[PDB]
């Protein structure tokens, strides 16, 4: 079947691997830059054009939508949807999942155990806000629109006060979250494809730091996750209505706490440390649901 | 009943009039700046705090959400919702309605007759894109994220070419739309509250211009709208799931063409040229649905 | 004589008072919005146009250049200069004085006693940077380009660490400065016009805060400044090549420490608490140097 | 001698070639990321720190200052200057040369023949502005602060009108410039090092386009420049006070017209099409002036 991959870049590992795993399974594959799409929305279901030509009808389409071109990207994805394609992750689920606040809210509402987090833009009693989330030490993450630019630890009460009113009226909102010290800087990225966790790794932060992220200098090992964690990661990915999701989990004394739910997570590190054909698993899932 | 008004400013005409019309009908009213809210999202339904104190439970809440504080604003609104308040316009309908692209798509999908419009970010054959929407003359509107900053007319083919690749790769997407010359610069803003158009005015652009907008220098008269227009404005406001909406319509030879659907439209001009108690009508609608 | 006032707004107190004090002394005055100027730079000295007409030759021009329209504002000012007008503050001195870093450097180079301050964008050893400026407590001010958006206090070592790497790689540079605790939140804004301090006030920060600024909630009294302070404020305003300057001073145990040097300072508070005709003094200075 | 290269990236061709040509001539070379510098400005001449250590005294320093980190970059460069290093391009000349408007003004003032250009931010009579620069066809370049994001051609009067008020009030200023049609899309980048043009190439725009730039798809040949062009390129680079400059010239019927003067131009294309050791020439110039 013919399938498109929406990604402004098609050389990076994940998009390359998807192209490869899809031709390998007997499919035709085009990689399309969203920003180079253009189409009539009115009338409904008018074809999409790409560099002077119409496009053929794609039976399915993988969105790898840049965190920064989200509105136009999801607009193009939604046109493909309205024209009949099958989305590996629907556009409205992508939109929902971008807004980290809307998502934490939806998760807590469904009884998913998250860490205790509060939110604030230009608050007026920083001491009240700190008391609200259980006091120091705390993690302050901040966000410009949907983009989060900083995650920082504050171990004292004054450090929290300083960071909060440093960001106060800075025109970005912020989350203050209980610092899971017991994680020792470790985070478990599970990768849900449809109704199963198909992979999982453990990221370990480099010494003197708490930031799990690989790029920030972290180790990546293979993770052996409890059945409880598997269950709650699938429930999370359901709650968000994602066909493909990257659920991040912190192991806290009271249990597993979801902290982030990505909707087009990177493949390279998790494949290269587990050896699982994840692109293949999601192309299977397409095959099983495409038409 | 106790009701909040979410607006970063509470002195401007519309918020003042809502406060006035609500105390006048025997209600308690607080005006809250969203950015000064702060709350726990986890656990679910934890109270909201405002300048060092908890808030009381509001039976309903009017969002007047700044076009620029939309994510945090709708997050706070959604907390009020999850805590039991009634929203005059739900948060997800607000979010949907912000994204002008998602909205034009949803409208065309429901068979609402819009003007022929195409969309594009970094297109590659400007001549193909112009041919796509019926050629010159055309209106090019552009948008940064959801924010639109410019609307401009292009009467020649070269003017359209110049404007398009002037914006090409400018990192904003753009809509190219058929210029409704027959409107002679006139636009009809209807105001839907629940299931009825409660007001309507006609904006006339100042000579030498096509931009209907009042601020851009336009006249405002009372509009007498056809029953067809009333029907299609209510259908539009339904389609978007808005309890209160400002539907803009261009009168084109083939009929009435929706062009914009605002979700917290300004009241001052439409009240001051019609004399209708619009704030009263929407407080009624609250009363009828609150609890 | 004919004189222009470059200010995007002409209703605010300072520009109104300048217009008033200038017509009152027998002069013709136009207030021009820089952004509405347009001119040929090549050939040199071609006239300036403003809303469809040429402008007359102004014998002098007061720049009140918005902190946010600085490049185009100073471009227009420089055209007036090249065309013969006299600038109350030259364009290159304005440009220099915007960049707070370049200015602190120039001041320290001339032996002006500033507080000990260090600068940093994406530093790599926050503990080394803190040790560099004498350790906690410290004031962290940050800047986007030339715009500074935040000033914040950090009293502990961990608070300083948290704020610094909260801003680290945030794409704004930052100054870390010795906290002058002995100022008890008090700051002395002197206003230099030519070769004399013509006014001065003391700003007192509201309790529980250290930020002197009036808007942030500060009291304004009349200041009686030492001759030393007068001397060093005139030297500072010289060093920057400003004809009109607002020099801010902190009273520290070792002496008076310049901390900020504005080049178009506001008049309203300092006039309304001292009763000095400051607009008159600078129109005099024009008269004395114009031609 | 010890010499630093200020560039946030040190792998790109120009910085690599400078390192190579400098060790090759018997010098010690460090490549420093400006944003990773941090220093005390007060007291004057306090050492610079880089990743936890002090820096040694550099006898000279090459700025390759990112167009986007200009203020902090030039601040760090100015610290090196005040500490005794020799700058291949001084910091204030760099600052001057960034602002394209200030620079066109300075050039026209010195009698350098530029193309006829006018400037405008939020003009009010677009037809007057077009008439001002000689009417269509025209080139509209626009700029955000100092950053220019778009260059576009307008061949008709309506195309110019459309583009201008498309950008009007867009919060960027714009230049309207006479379109040098006789250049047939060709531009001559000369590279001045001290008092001599050491290289020069001709860029040819790809068919259907007028944009000379290499990346935009242009050919690069070796240019044989008149003595007049050599003279006026050296005069331009003088006027700006640059030790190393990239002067761009359009060949117009009335003569050679400077159009752009870069202060850290790229080396790769001009070296790889001429075979001149340009990095060597500027390291020579250092040697001749260092100390
Ligand atoms: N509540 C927390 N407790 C401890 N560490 C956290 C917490 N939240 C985030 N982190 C750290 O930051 C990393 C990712 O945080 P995240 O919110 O994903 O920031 P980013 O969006 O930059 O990746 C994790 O590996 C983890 O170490
Ligand atoms: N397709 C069109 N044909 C004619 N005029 C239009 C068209 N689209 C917009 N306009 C003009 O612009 C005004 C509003 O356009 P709009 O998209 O709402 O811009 P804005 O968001 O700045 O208000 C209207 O009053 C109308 O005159
Ligand atoms: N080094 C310092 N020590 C104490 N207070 C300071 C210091 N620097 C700034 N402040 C406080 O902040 C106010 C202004 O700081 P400033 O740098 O001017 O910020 P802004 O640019 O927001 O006005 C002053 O009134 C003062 O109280
Ligand atoms: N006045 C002009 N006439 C013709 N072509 C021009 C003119 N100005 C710029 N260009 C074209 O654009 C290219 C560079 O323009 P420039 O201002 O340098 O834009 P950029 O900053 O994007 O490089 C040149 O090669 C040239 O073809
Ligand atoms: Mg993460
Ligand atoms: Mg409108
Ligand atoms: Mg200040
Ligand atoms: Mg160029």
């Amino acid at each position: 079947m013919k399938i498109a991959i929406l990604s402004r870049d098609g050389t990076l590992y994940s998009c390359k691997r998807l192209r490869e795993a899809a031709i390998q399974r007997g499919h035709l594959v085009e990689i399309l830059d969203p920003l180079s799409c253009y189409m009539n929305i009115n009338p409904a279901a008018s074809s999409i054009h790409y560099k002077g030509r119409k496009l053929p009808h794609f039976d399915a389409v993988i969105p790898r939508i840049g965190t920064a071109i989200t509105f136009y990207g999801t607009a193009a994805l939604r046109q493909f949807e309205m024209l009949g394609s099958y989305p590996l992750n629907e556009s409205v689920a992508i939109a929902r999942a971008r807004d980290k606040l809307r998502s934490m809210q939806l998760l807590a509402r469904q009884g998913i155990d998250l860490p205790v987090t509060g939110i604030a833009h230009s608050p007026d009693d920083t001491s009240d806000l700190i008391d609200m989330v259980g006091g120091a030490p705390l993690v302050v993450k901040l966000v410009e629109g949907t983009q989060g630019i900083g995650v920082v630890l504050a171990e004292t009460r004054q450090a929290a006060e300083s960071v909060i009113d440093a960001f106060r009226g800075l025109n970005a909102h912020i989350l203050v979250q209980e610092y899971i010290k017991e994680a020792q800087g470790c985070d478990i990225r599970c990768l849900v494809v449809g109704d199963e966790v198909v992979a999982a790794i453990e990221r370990r932060a480099k010494e003197g730091d708490f930031r799990s992220n690989l790029h920030r200098g972290g180790a990546a090992s293979v993770a052996s996750i409890t059945p409880q964690e598997r269950e709650i990661a699938i429930k999370a990915a359901r709650t968000m209505a994602l066909d493909v999701a990257g659920v991040d989990i912190l192991r806290a004394n009271r249990g597993p706490l979801v902290m982030e739910v990505n909707a087009s997570p990177g493949l390279e590190g998790i494949e290269k440390t587990t050896g699982i054909d994840i692109a293949g698993k999601m192309i299977r899932w397409i095959e099983r649901h495409a038409t």
